């Protein structure tokens, strides 16, 4: 799961937003 470029208060890239995105939308690019 690619990071996020910058993070924003709507959406902070926290460890566990990126573990339920492995089987939620593993394929999601953080490019803003």
């Amino acid at each position: 799961v690619q990071t996020q470029d910058f993070k924003t208060a709507v959406q902070p890239d926290t460890n566990t937003a990126q573990l339920i995105k492995t089987y939620s939308n593993p394929k999601q690019r953080g490019d803003k």
